[PDB]
């Protein structure tokens, strides 16, 4: 499944690109995965758009 | 890791009991796991307190 690692810089590109799969935590300093088994094509876009390369498939 | 399945009834007991691990999604109808690898003891409490038995360890 999809995970956000500790390299997250809170860029929030993933939230803008794929809102159905990524949300920011309450603190607002790390993205959260709402559906870790998503097949949406925006997932690939979010991974490719993360500067921190924080989004991975485990 | 910890997951919330589709049986979630949005009881939000998990959010009250272990706020560092569970948050509600934006719609507010499903809990989200902020740290799926957490070892906090409140995780066990949240699992035990979920009426829907929606929280599991995969
Ligand atoms: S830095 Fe974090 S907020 Fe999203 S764009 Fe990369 S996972
Ligand atoms: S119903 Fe859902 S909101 Fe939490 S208490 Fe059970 S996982």
């Amino acid at each position: 499944p999809i995970e956000v690692n500790d390299d997250c810089m809170a860029c929030e590109a993933c939230v803008e690109i794929c809102p159905d799969v990524f949300e920011m935590n309450e603190e607002g300093d790390k993205a959260v995965v709402i559906n870790p088994d998503s097949d949406l094509d925006c997932v690939e876009e979010a991974i490719d758009s993360c500067p921190a390369e924080a989004i991975v498939r485990s």
